[PDB]
């Protein structure tokens, strides 16, 4: 049960005469679903992500500064010039200077003085954006039976079904081996807001921070830095990285303001990260809608034997998993498959049955099925499998 | 000569290509892909199974 793997978790609980259950699955959620008469069976909402999401508007962290030119006027003369002020890739200022004779200069006034600075980005310091597209999206939602079989989360389920929801995506069958079909209808407009949502990018190979975040869009238009788009050869607002120092006669200053990564990252954190692998950018926050359907699943087993009361041992004692549930394992020593005798006593009370199991028609099979989950009313109790025994205490 | 035709109507149907699907008390709606279809006649019913 993946859903034991999780310390979020929701238990949906339909009758004997039910059909189309509708959830909402979230990332790092996982629901358990249980219907009288059915399978219990775990689904989440596995992953949401894109491949190659379109980038949008790139920053620029840090600028490189170059080719820093200067002229200046007399204060009679007019505008001083370059053609730096029509070159691509420049930043200019246009200032007033002190001028006088002895400053090589007629008359004491204001000078006219220009500079400019030639300023690419610093290799590698870019923050890039992508952004999500509806019609190539993909959700996934995993499903498994929840069957006896104990599996840890390093490892896999071999009853783990997947469904993709695309846009392209209609209502879907998983045949859950043995215990029939569920069907499965995500309405992927009934998630994530796609347009206020920004994967920011810095560097991929950076040993120590996060692949990526998930930004909102509007913010990420806001980032006070020079920027450009895809393909575009130099940067609109390169005066952002930019600052001139005060004229002094045939001097203005250009002063680099620095690599800004830091200033970004402080602005980012806490924020949810989002993972990148290779070509696949995966949210890890947000949710989709479901109508799951129940209607064609079937109880495995049902007439098998009971299994001989006396061959049960622990693999794993009752425990709590923090969830009110307790969870087991047991092994079987006669060489069957059989339904596993399973029960609880309120401890003083040995007649009421009070196992409300998690895991319905428990069974154990020529491989597999060992694996018991189950819920108890509040104090002592007596757990049963069979002839083994344990007292457990039920908190709150 | 030749008045505007207003409505026809059809004083006998021919009826052809039936088809019929049920499901068990609790599988949910039987259905036929016919319930889209143009020009034909359906009925939804509940059957004592
Ligand atoms: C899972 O981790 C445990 C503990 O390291 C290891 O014994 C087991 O083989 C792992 N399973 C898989 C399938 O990686």
């Amino acid at each position: 049960s993946r859903c034991t793997h999780l310390e979020n978790r929701d238990f949906v609980t339909g009758t004997q005469g039910t059909t189309r259950v509708t959830l909402v699955l979230e990332l790092g959620g996982c629901v358990t679903i249980t219907a009288e008469g059915k399978p219990s069976m775990d689904v989440w909402l596995d992953s949401i992500y894109q491949e190659n999401p379109a980038k949008t508007r790139e920053y620029c962290l840090h600028a490189k500064l170059s080719d820093t030119k200067v002229a200046a006027r007399c204060p009679t003369m007019g505008p001083a010039t370059l053609a730096e002020e029509h070159q691509s890739g420049t930043v200019c200022k246009r200032d007033q200077s002190d001028r006088g004779w002895g400053n090589h200069c007629g008359l004491f006034g204001k000078g006219s003085i220009v500079t400019c600075v030639k300023a690419s980005c610093e290799a590698k310091k870019k923050a890039t954006g992508h952004v999500y597209d509806a019609n190539k999206i993909v959700y996934t939602v995993k499903v498994e039976p929840h069957t006896g079989d104990y599996v840890a989360a390093n490892e896999t389920h071999s009853g783990r079904k997947t469904a993709s929801f695309t846009v392209s995506s209609e209502k879907t069958i998983l045949t859950m081996g043995d215990y029939g079909d569920v069907s499965l209808l995500c309405r992927v407009a009934s998630g994530v807001d796609l347009a206020q949502t920004v994967i920011l990018e810095l560097d991929k190979t950076s040993e120590h921070l996060p692949t990526a975040w998930q930004v909102h869009r509007d913010w990420f238009n806001d980032l006070a830095l020079p920027w450009k788009h895809e393909g575009a050869q130099n940067w609109n607002n390169a005066e952002r990285l930019v600052e001139f120092g005060a004229p002094h006669a045939v001097k203005m200053d250009v002063y680099n303001l620095g690599d800004h990564t830091g200033v970004l990252l402080k602005s980012l954190a806490g924020v949810p990260v989002a993972h990148i692998d290779g070509t696949k950018y995966h949210l890890k926050s947000g949710h989709v809608t479901c109508e799951v359907g129940l209607e064609k699943l079937k109880m495995k087993g049902l007439t098998y034997t009971m299994c001989d009361k006396t061959k049960f041992t622990w693999k794993r004692i009752p425990t709590d998993s923090g969830h009110d549930t307790v969870v087991m394992e047991v092994a079987f020593s006669g060489t069957k498959p059989c339904r596993i005798p399973v029960r609880a006593v309120a401890h003083g009370s040995p007649d009421v049955n009070v196992a409300m199991l998690i895991t319905p028609n428990p069974i154990i099979e020529n491989n597999g099925g060992g694996f018991i989950e189950m819920q108890l009313p509040p104090g002592d109790n007596i757990i049963y499998v069979g002839e083994l025994s344990h007292q457990w205490f039920q908190k709150g």
